[PDB]
């Protein structure tokens, strides 16, 4: 039964649509609440919780990707089909702007910015603090392994935690496109909008391949 | 043996009745405590750790709902009867309205109250809220499910904390009908007090019809 | 092979020995560190995260009680010896005086100390709320279950963390005669103590009678 | 297969380059951020979180030591080898200067520094808050257990954390030499450097002994 007839890739698409709608609009809701350094930790957790609740809730589903870059290394990694990746990835953006809209109707942590670092800095902050995010998704979710003895949503939530912790005085922390795409498009504020895709893009890239080519080959 | 006749059923709806007691004693004890904006993740993290905390304890006793939002998702899921939903509803008000009483004896996260948000936009940021904790408790403990190695009662507590972090600064955060109905009887203030029925109730229901029809049907 | 006399035995009453004077040696540091409502939540967090690890590290050599009232639990739960819970509650107190004498060498929350209640109020907040910290240890070792599929030591430390965030800003957080005792004694302060032996220990032997009499019964 | 000439090997010290570079990006870029008992939990939740996270994704492959007390306790333990100890120091040194460089290109939490304690207080500190640490890793990856059913990184990581809210305003908490070494080195600034390394190194050996040869023998 081909990917794009059958009934569980569908629902796949639409548990990514409903989580990444949920997502950003929990953590936008946290972000923008009711100055910036004040917030770090309380946005940092809503979204590191945010993440490991729709991943417990709808990983078995579509594996509750709900972020471009993870999706990418995903199909670096060989572990889905080209269609799921540009379907995924749709259902994403679609599903941040929407929360967005709801959400707003500059000024806060909603909308990532620079602040006090380049471009070329950013981009660098944003492929680290994505590189682990995506890792921690590949590695623990790998079959091979039977060590996970936790909660591989909790893992991956707390690792979106930790990412917010290191980069958001810098970046504003996107580490996933569609979760920066949303705002920036509801704001129509693009300004340095490419940073946070080719930063988390290519670490999550690059997540996979030392993963699975030097790190813990096939 | 039926049910209303069963040893079993009755010691359930006594797990909700003592968990809710405690849940709402030691979370409003946290909320009033020793302005607002500075409690909103000690708080958050009072309800999410209660909740966490208890559901671990009590669990395999009741399923320690604690919420009539989440009794009400499971009823329409078929996972309870009719009877028990009804007696695990009126013993959750019962034990929030005795804990609220212990503890209070306007002014704090204690009572729920809009801020800065209308009535209906009120209700739809606590049926999101509650939705994605509904949710999560239905697909947590989803029988057909081998994957979920973690904590189950730790990810719904940690929904519960996620919720608030979300709607704290616009409606205290309810997701929750008898949280909220204790402090606002003991008080005797039920401005808005609507909003924390139709919201959360709707976002139960709504997570059960949506997991069970479309995403994982049966 | 008699209890008195036997090489496990010992081995455990040292392991709470060495747990208890870790347990207080790190969570005093982070309470006395470098004004008191600021540092609520941190002090939350390093005793719920100082019995995580402590349990997690030590609770296969001798359970990790590391407190008189989760010892007190344990045996009117009938699951330890008299002479382990008197041997237990020695090396509590030891191991709580030596970290408290190190530490050190009123002001802070190193000392509990009531805080706008009476002693009665004090002990009802300590009753309650190391009631809930013993029902969750007695309920997440419990060997008849199946369903404790994550982390028991997590789940304990994080209950020793919400009972902080509930009665921090009114007593102090005790909840464990033995950590309140150490400071006691270093300070030469004994003011309300009493407080912080009759909660806690009513709380564990409650938690102990309602779960295992009434809730889920033997 | 000898272990100089081994793939398994270098794969394995090449994880514990990757993993430390990320572990002291990510955990410095937080502690300098964007003045420092406000910063206090971020960076103990950071620099937790960060070990959490990447010892879930790489502890399958090195056991992600990411820490030189760490090694030598597992060294002390006899579970590694002497060339393994030296590689993974190495490593462990390397990816912190590494690291140290990028993020920084006195003042902050970057840098290790005693904060009114003297010298043989900081080192008894760093030794009581690297102890607890390798004793949870020691304990928490003993083979004979079956009874750890949660997250082991998520333990360490969460020991990490504890270990910071311990000793972060007196010492800075280091609890590791190279992630100590790492901004000293950059920043050339050996001043007390000696403290951060005597104390944790004396620490991870004694708790490998005392878990060993006193608690749980072999």
């Amino acid at each position: 039964a081909r990917e794009f007839k059958s009934k569980n890739f569908w629902k796949a698409v639409l548990a990514e649509l409903v989580g990444m709608t949920l997502f950003i609009f929990l953590s936008l809701s946290a972000a923008i609440g009711n100055t910036n350094p004040d917030q770090e930790v309380k946005v940092s957790l809503a979204f590191g919780l945010a993440i490991a609740t729709l991943a417990q809730s709808l990983g078995h589903i579509s594996g509750a990707h709900l972020n471009p870059a993870v999706t990418l290394g995903m199909l670096a990694s060989c572990q889905i089909s080209v269609l799921k990746a540009v379907m995924y990835i749709v259902a994403q953006m679609l599903g941040s702007a929407l929360a967005s809209g709801i959400v707003y109707g500059n000024a806060n942590l909603g909308l990532n910015a620079l602040s006090g670092v380049t471009p070329s800095q950013g981009v660098g902050i944003e492929l680290l603090a994505t590189f682990q995010l995506v890792l921690c998704v590949i590695a623990v979710t790998d079959k091979r392994r039977r060590d996970v003895t936790g909660s591989a949503p909790l893992a991956i939530g707390l690792s979106v935690c930790l990412g917010h912790l290191a980069a958001i005085s810098y970046t504003g922390c996107g580490i996933n496109p569609a979760r920066s795409f949303g705002p920036a498009l509801i704001l129509n504020n693009f300004e340095n909008h490419w940073v946070y895709w080719v930063g988390p893009m290519c670490g999550g890239v690059a997540a996979a391949l030392i993963y699975d080519f030097l790190l813990a080959p096939k």
